[PDB]
This record gives structure tokens, sequence and C-alpha cells, in this order.
């Protein structure tokens, strides 16, 4: 019974195949798993030093504390910071991977990559108080890059990624907690120390720490936003498909996995160049199609069709179709690699700190990007040869997706309803009760939950109450392979006051039709773009963030990086569902301070709930409780 | 039976108190603990996302791969990527908290603290390339401190802190395999992203960044180690006494536990002053002493004695004589905040990210050094004043030490035997057999082993094949405390080559006696002394560290930090016993690279040995193997 496996049916058919073909999948790999240890589940293990391992019955007799003596509530504070240090070493390794390619573009080394988006370089200076005025483009743009390297390290200001993208009120509350991060990667490595046998054992010190490196992490997220906007250009709206009826069986499929636009970018531009070489080898030409975030940036910037997402990312090479797998880094299953030699894919790694046992690496450089690219493609076109005469089973099944909701083309779109105060429109129609609240939806699937499952099911709820839904990431990849992207489904999916809206916005965009009911804002660090318009949104009422009717949702949560935005999330102000258990039941108190008395710190606060019909109920008080904080009808 | 819970004597009296006051120790903990999770024992374990806590069989059947299909071998190298990247976080945030201090020192924003050592600072300019004729000498040592920060991130130059301290040789077979670290917490960061999931999967690719992340370690070490010299003095010989027979009944009993001597060495100098008060109160005086790292610190500074060690520091409370113990972080168990509650001691926090629940904290301050001293001394007053007519039951067990052997101490000391070539008098003694190799002692005790066992036993098997023993932390701590630094055992310990050799060296530098059996080189920082020292060794021969006849032994390893430790003398070229087993037996293939094919990349391996009469004779052949390398009889 696939469907209680994934609610996609293209992926449905793909499991049925992987099934009589014998290939073993993810799904197949949790149920060896089951029953999981319970210890892990709950956080009640320790294993930070050799006296280990430890753990803790979370109910009953000994062992009721580690050998060193640490707590139920220090063990489970400990482990919680270091996948909050985790994620933010990824979001921000990303982000210092596109600073290295800006500095190297402007100083000449790499001249496969350029300035863009030069009115986001000159608003990005601006912000963080460069000079423009009488400097070439280069220099400013190599003041922007060194500063973004700054970040990384302490110096004689704080993290500036962070400063400089909320509102004052917000820095000042942090601040007065000690919660704004002097370093990006200081703050990491500060993480890893104190959570280190024998140093902090002390649940609100720890979990403040946390607190303070899940700002670190936003500012890797907002900075490579930032970045790759101006190297790669800032997102506007724009129409394609998703799921995996994309795949061509007469064409060179190639997917592009991972994250960083550095290497996604240049693949689409080189694939163009390549046609007539593919078409040598008798396909129709080379169609590169995404997977997961790297996915997201190349079909927010140049509409390429993503195929799948997250915990079904196999199931795209069960077709049989898919020539080639280029990877960067993050999220990528390295079941891949033995899956190829079932498939006939050519599964590629390209990044030096990221290989897969079984897969060719190519080194990708960025003084080199197009040759690299090339090399890359035509050991996809030579896959494609050796499958000719190979029947394939490529799914019938993809959905209409309108996207490219950047922060920049959401302000433009409201500024045709009012030219001079653009987000009044917005801010006028919560207050007359058309849009109930704002719900961003993040993060991963998980292989716990029916894929898609709970996306879908609050979705709904909250779209029928009026609820603007926007999203990033594999929530967005959810939403979108279930239609929610498409404006033919207002209609069906919208309540009366979303659609007027929905629909007066459209119209004054030229459409002739609604927007989207859900807005696509970006891959996971784009979740950078929703502060962005959040922040926007405070400062124009003046008010902080903790009393917008705004909501979080990581609803089927997997990465170490999706629990740093989740953590960043309440911490900024936000009322945050989680959708899957995160380790720390184990402990009541650190529980109660994540789920109830950090509201008393940040005024965000944690939502744990793994029912989703009951989250799109706690989500919808949560926001009904900030529109009467302001006074306003619900 | 206690003696198969510490082989030292005044433990097992005090344990024997413990036990009849039904206070609970680490040794009881660990029972409790029994029997410990065999995936976590072996490392076939995985909670890097939410999909976990995955588990792999050792052997048998399923499950046989994580979820996401992460192999034994992936599972096993990232969680020893994790361990080596929480070590670095820790030895080099101690360095950067020098070095910040350094830096306030010569601004004037902290005059408690001082250049002390003008002839290191001088040194370690050169060392490092900065300039020093014409300079005035803060600012000779504000560019050393802007240095030191700088080599935790990535700019023109790599980490200098490793480049500037191995011999050129041995940077370049580095350099050749990718392993020179770019900045401390920039390869801390890389470790954490590349082993969150979805990344990096090679077992081999893995473990070179581990290796690179060790010599982040190794920089962080000998950053700390520079850096205190300057502040506080190098170390010169010094006797004093060790265990827990230095406390006084009729004094203030204060220990430093924990690390940094930034803290512990104004208390030192501060005690002093506060006699007339401490008088006062009824004490005779402010009885300083020492606990782990910190406690080597002072004692090789000062000659404060040393209490105890690691595994047993819950003791030195058990007597109730302990008046206070102050903190800063590393090593410290928790469980001290809760038998204080029992045995009266007041247990003090000063560093923000190292608080305990229960434990009272006043924030040290650089600038304010003297005066938080002060206040933390005089909670300590007052707490002797309380157990005024309390008996108390110090075991009256104490052993002589002699200490102080930094790396200029024992080039003095052989240079009164060769006053312009002082290294060659050693090498002669190798050479003729009078001293068959080096070994270093390294690393902590840990519960799992009866208390100092495996360091006696292997020490004494060596010392009788004239192995020179020079000794770091609680290795050194247990051999202190057993005898092993009182030149009075040198004829019981030590073959007749070893004694001819510790005799002249002792007698030409007027002690009309030997050099102790083994010579303390500091704390777990000043395992960077012994690099030094191996490498001017490497240098005066024109040949690479891995032809050296010096091997490590991590005999009884706990913490993170003695791991990443283990891993960096690995990596520049040495033989590293393991006496207790890391989380790695679960991978067969990750076992071979880390004891036997790493010998090929770096010419170091590790020697995983429980059994310490076997690790001995492994030991002895990997001196011997060297020795026959150069063409020496053995
Ligand atoms: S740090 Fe403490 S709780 Fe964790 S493994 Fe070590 S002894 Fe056990
Ligand atoms: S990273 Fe892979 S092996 Fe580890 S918990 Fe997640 S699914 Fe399991
Ligand atoms: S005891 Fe299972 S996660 Fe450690
Ligand atoms: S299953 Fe015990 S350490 Fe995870
Ligand atoms: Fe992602
Ligand atoms: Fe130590």
């Amino acid at each position: 019974r696939q469907n209680l496996k994934s609610t996609d049916r293209a992926v449905q058919q793909m499991l049925d195949k992987a099934k009589r073909e014998g290939i073993q999948t993810v799904w197949d790999r949790y149920e060896a798993m089951k029953p999981q240890c319970g210890f892990g589940e709950t956080g009640l293990c320790c294993r930070h030093c050799l006296q280990g391992p430890c753990r803790i019955n979370p109910f009953g007799d000994e062992p009721k504390v580690g050998i060193c003596g640490a707590t139920a509530e220090v063990i489970v504070a400990r482990g919680l910071d270091r996948s909050i240090a985790a994620g933010a070493a990824g979001h921000s390794g990303h982000a210092k991977h596109l600073a290295h390619t800006l500095k190297k573009a402007v100083q000449g080394k790499a001249a496969s990559y350029m300035i863009k988006d030069r009115t986001k370089l000159h608003s990005i200076a601006k912000r963080l108080g460069i000079p423009t005025e009488g400097q070439k483009d280069e220099d400013i743009a190599l003041e922007v890059a060194k500063a973004a390297l700054a970040d990384f390290h302490e110096k004689d200001t704080p993290v500036l990624w962070v400063t400089t993208v909320l509102p004052p009120s917000r820095v000042k509350v942090l601040s007065a907690h000690g919660l704004i991060p002097a370093g990006i990667d200081h703050e990491i490595a500060e993480i890893m120390h104190r959570t280190s046998m024998g140093c902090d054992a002390d649940a609100q010190n720890l979990l403040l720490g946390g607190l303070r490196c899940s700002l670190a992490d936003l500012a890797g997220c907002y900075m490579g936003t930032d970045l790759a906007d101006i190297l790669f250009g800032t997102p506007a709206p724009v129409v394609t498909e998703s799921n995996l009826g994309v795949l061509k069986a007469d064409a060179v499929n190639v997917a592009v996995h991972g994250h960083n636009p550095v290497l996604s970018d240049i693949i689409v531009s080189v694939s163009k160049e390549m046609e007539n070489e593919a078409r040598a080898a008798g396909a129709t030409g080379i169609n590169v199609v995404g997977i997961c975030c790297t996915g997201n940036e190349v079909l927010m910037r140049h509409g390429i069709p993503a195929c799948t997402h997250s915990v079904s990312q196999e199931m795209a090479m069960i077709t049989g179709a898919l020539d080639a797998m280029i990877l960067d880094y993050q999220c990528i299953q390295p079941s891949v690699a033995t899956i190829a030699e079932c498939t006939g894919t050519t599964v590629i790694t390209t990044m030096e700190m990221s290989k897969i046992t079984g897969a060719t690496h190519v080194n990708f450089a960025e003084e080199a990007a197009v040759e690299n690219a090339k090399q890359i493609l035509r050991l996809a076109i030579d896959t494609f040869k050796r499958r000719k005469g190979k029947p394939v089973e490529i799914p019938n099944i993809k959905t209409k997706v309108v996207a490219g909701f950047s922060t920049e083309a959401i302000i433009n779109a409201l500024s045709k309803l009012n030219a001079n105060d653009p987000l009044k429109p917005l801010i006028d129609n919560v207050v007359n009760g058309n849009i109930r609240g704002v719900c961003l939806f993040a993060g991963c699937n998980n292989v716990k939950v029916p894929q898609d499952q709970n996306f879908t099911t609050i979705a709904r709820k909250l779209l029928k109450q009026n609820v603007l839904v926007v999203a990033t990431g594999c929530g967005a990849g959810a939403l979108m392979r279930h239609g929610f992207m498409d404006p033919a489904n207002v209609d069906e999916l919208c309540g009366d006051g979303l659609k007027a809206v929905l629909t007066a916005i459209g119209e004054a965009n030229g459409l002739g039709g609604p927007l989207p009911p859900v807005l696509h804002m970006g891959s996971c660090v784009d979740n950078s773009r929703a502060v962005a318009l959040v922040a926007a949104l405070a400062n124009r009422l003046g008010v902080d963030l903790d009393r917008l009717p705004v909501v979080a949702s990581a609803a089927e949560a997997m990465h170490e990086k999706a629990v740093a935005i989740g953590t960043w999330a309440v911490t900024i102000g936000l009322p945050t569902h989680i959708g899957v258990l995160p380790p720390i039941t184990g402990s009541l108190p650190v529980t109660q301070i994540l789920t109830s008395s950090v509201k008393d710190i940040t005024g965000g606060y944690f939502i744990v709930e793994l029912d989703p019909e009951t989250a799109a109920d706690k989500l919808l008080a949560a926001i009904n409780e900030r529109r009467a904080g302001l006074g306003l009808p619900w």
C-alpha cells in the first residue's frame, strides 16, 4: 500500500517499480530500522566522551544520570545545540562558497561569473554601510564579499547579516539577552566547546547558546540569498512544471541536486550551448531538471522544472530515464550511488568535501566552470547513448507551478495596488479580515510521515481560513507537486477573502486571474526572504515581529538545517510548528523552555504537534491570538 | 574492593568514605550504566537527522545500513570526525580566550595582565615573521595577538600555528595530501557541515578531513601554550607535591579546576595578598591546590601542589576540607555541584559559556580580575568558617614531584653537557642505546580502566627498557601521584642506560642527583611542547618526524580533546597508542585506515590496545622499528 509511504502518485508508481525490480528504497531501509531506539528518540543518549555511551531511562529506575553527572536536561540540551550548530555549518558554508565565488569573479579570476543584479548589489551595500558613490561596481562587490567573509569571525562589529536585517527593536531585545552572534564560525565552535564533556551543564544557559547559534544560521541563510541574487539574478514570477513527468524519454535528462547555484546555474547555461552535441548523440536536447534546493534555485531564477524533492529523490532514478545526477552537497541520500548501479544513472560529485563512494567525481572549480560543466554533460550524453532502445517508465504526472516570489517580487506585485506604499494593501486586508495572517511552510519531508501529508493537510485548513501561505524548500516542493502553486486551484482551495485578495493582486499585475494559492519564496536559504518580508511589515507598522500574525511550520522536518531554521524562527519572535518529534521529550524542563518559557525571552515558541489537523488548529489559534493582541477581530 | 576502581590509595580511602556516607560517585554512576549500548560502543549509531536514530548491527541481519543509505564506514567516520572537531573547539577556544586577554593587556584594558616572558614574546614574533627591531614590546604583542586571532579564519596564509611549528618537509607531506588547515574555526565548521546528513559519504575523504581538523587542534594547543607562556612565564624546573594529602585541615583549601591560566594564575597571586584576611577568620592562610589542567598550569609555573585529577576529582570534596572549587571549563564532572550539597564545598563557575545548575556563578572579567578573585576567595573564607569544629578526613598521602620541563627547560638542562649543541647529548645517547627512544604519555583517566593502571604498567615496562618518558595532562597526573616524578625512585624504576643519562644531566645541573624518572611537560595544550622538542630533533637530524624513535600513548583516554590530540599525533608522524576503545570497531575499513593505511599518508598510525602489558610490547616494537630504520642497534 504505497499511499502509506507517499501521497504523491508519481512516487507511488515508482515504488511499485522498485519493488518488482528488487531495488531497496529509503522506505525499505526505514522498515528495516524498526523499532528505533527510544533513548535516541527522546534525546536521552550521550556519546560526547569515551566513558559513554550513556543513556537515561525516560521513566523507571537506573540509569538516571550520565556517568560524569550529566542530567537529562543537560544531555537533551547539548544534543540539540550540536544539531543547531551543524545546521548553521551547512547554511553558512554554502554562503561562504558564494562569497569566495563573488570575490573571484570581480578580481578577474572566474569570468563565468559576474554581477548580474546590480540593483541588489547596491541595495546590499547601502544596507551594510558600504559607500557606492563614485565607486566601480567591482570594487563595491569586493567590499560586499569581504564583509560577508568577515562575519564568520570576531571583529569590532557583531554579525551584520543579523543586525542589519532585523528591526532595531528586535536587535535590542536579542542584545539584552546576549543572543546576537559575534561571528558565524565563532558561534559554531563555541557550541561544540560548551557541549563537550565537563563544560556547560545548565539547561537554560545551553539553550541560550543555541538560540544565538541559530541566529548565526539565519545570517548564513540571508548571506546565501543575497550573494546568489547578486551573482545569478533576483527571482521574479515564472511559470514551469513539477513532478516526475517533467522527465523526457527522448532527451538527455540531467538532474541538479544539492544546494549551491554556483554549480547549478552554470549547468543550465552550458546545457543550452550543448544542444547540437546532444542531438548528434540521438537525443532531442538536454533536459535539465531540479531536485531539492539546487532545483529550487534554478526553478526560481530560470523556470527549470522540478523533478522531485527530499525523501522521494531515489524515485527519479527508478524511471530508467535519468542519465545524470549532478551533486554539490547537503540532503543527498548516499543510496543514490548504489541505486545507480541498477538504473544506469551517472552520479557525479563536484565538491571536495562531499564525495560518495562509487560515484564519479569531477572537481569543480569556478575558474574552470564552463569546461567542468561540459565534461559533466558529456558523461551524461554518453549515458543517454547507452540506453538507446531501452524502455523507460516515466509517470505521466506533472503539475503547473507559478513561482519566483522573492520579497522584491511580492512588493512589486503589491505596488500595482498602491505604488508609493506597497505593503499597505496587504496590511489593509489583514485588518479587514480578508487575510487572517501569514504562514510559512519550510523544511524537509521525513520518512516517518507519509510524504507531503502534513504540508497538504495543514495548508488546506489554513487556506480555507483565509491565511496567506508562503513556502520554501521541500515544503514548497510538496505544495507544488500537489497543485498548490497552480492559480487554477484558487477557487477550490481558498477562502473567499483570500481569493478576493489573490485575484485583485493578480489582475492588477495583468494576469487576468489570481496569484497562485501558495507563494513560492525559494530554497532553504531563501527562508531569509520571508524574514525580509516580515521585517519590512514590522518596520512599516512600528511593532516587533512577535506582535505580527505570522507563524511558521516545519511540518515534516528532517535535517539539522531544519532544526536550526525552526530555532531562529522562534528566536526572531514567531510561533513555530514542528511536525516530527525532535529529540527533546526525554526532558520536561527542556520541552517547557522551548514550547513555553522562551515566549518571555523572544516572544516566539515551538508548537510540537504530530497530528496535522491538530497542528492546523494550533497554528490558527496562534494567528488569532496575535490578531487579538493588535485589537483586530478574528 | 576499591583497588578495582582506582590504584591510588588516597582515592581508595575516599571511596570508602563516600560509600558509608551514601554519596554517589562516578564509579557508582558507571556501574548503574552497565551494560552499555553496544551500537554506541562500536560506533554504529547515527543521530544526525530526525529520521533517526539509526543503528547497524555489527554482525547478523538487518539493520545493515542507515535510513538515508549511510554505510557503517560512513557512520563511523562521521562520528569520529565530530569528536575531533569538538576537541579542536575546546583547545582552540582556550587559545582564543588567551589571545583576547593578551590584546586587552597591551591595550591598557586589563592591568592585572602583562608581558611576563619577553624572551618568549620575541621568539614567537620571529617565528611568525613579525618585525621586532625598533618596535615597542606592547606593539609586538599586539601583532602576535592579532596573528593568533587571524588563524581562526581563512586569509591569504594557512594556519601559521601549524606551518611555522613543523619542519618544512613535514609541512610538504601534509600539503601534498591537502591536510594543512585554512583556519581553525573554519575547519571545525567544515567538519560539522560535511558530516551532516546527505553530504560527505566516503570514508577515506571523511577521515582526511578529520586529520586536517586535528591539525587545527594542534594549532590551538600550540597557540595556547605560546600565549600562556608570554602572559604567565615559561616553566622551569620546580619541586612540589601531589595527591590529597596536600590539603590542610587548618587552612582555607581552594581548588582551581578546569583549564585556563587566565583564571588560575590570578587566584594564586591574590590568595597570597589575602593571607591576613584568612587568618582573621581562624585559618592559617589560603592553600591553593590544583585539579586537572588548570592545576597543571599553576604547578608548572609556580609549584602549586596538585590535589587530584580527572576521574577521581570528586574525592577531593569527600575529605570535607575543600572549602571552594573554582571552575573555568572542560573536564569538570557536573556531579560536583550536587556533591557540594553534602560536603559543604562552594563550587563557583566563572565563564559565561560554562555554568552548572546549583553552583554559584561569579562572572570573571579580565578587566576586573583582582576584584573578582577577592570576591571568590571571600566566599571560600566564609565556607571555611562554617566548618570550624568539624573533623575532616584528609588521607595523609602525598608524593614529591619535580616538574616544570618546558622544552626550553629541557634544552637548557641538556646545554650543561654541550653548550653550543644542546640536542646532541640526547641524540648521542639514543645512538649508543642508553636511551632507546621517547614516549609521551597524554590524556585522561577513564572510569572503564582502574585509575592509573595503564599509565603505570606501561611506563614501568618502558623505563626498564631505557625509554625516556615525558608526560602531560592527567597522564602526568597519574605518574606524579605514583612517584614517577620523584628522583629518589630512579634506581628502582629506570634501566641502567636511562639512569646513567638522567644522572649525568641532573648532576651537570647541580642537583647532585638525577632528573626524575618522567619529565612533566605540562597541561594538555602543552602536548604542543612535546611537538616543539620532536620538531627540533627532526630539524637537527635532517629527517622527518616519522623516522624518529618517538611514540605517544593516550593510555586511559576519555575526552573529545584526547581523540583530537591522538589524531594529530598520528598526522605529524607518530605511532600513537590508545588504551580505551574509540567508537570505530564497528567498521573494519575505518579501523584498517586508522591503524594501518594511514602510515602511507602521514607515517603515523594508531595502536588500539586495551591490555597494558601488550600495549607496552607494541610501543617498544614501534620504537625499535624506528631505530632499525635509522640503522641503529636495538
Ligand atoms: S559526557 Fe558524560 S554523559 Fe556524555 S558520554 Fe561522557 S560521561 Fe557519559
Ligand atoms: S543521517 Fe542517515 S543514518 Fe543518520 S540519522 Fe539521518 S537517516 Fe539515519
Ligand atoms: S542508546 Fe540508542 S541512541 Fe544511544
Ligand atoms: S542505539 Fe545506543 S548509542 Fe544509539
Ligand atoms: Fe535544502
Ligand atoms: Fe585538560
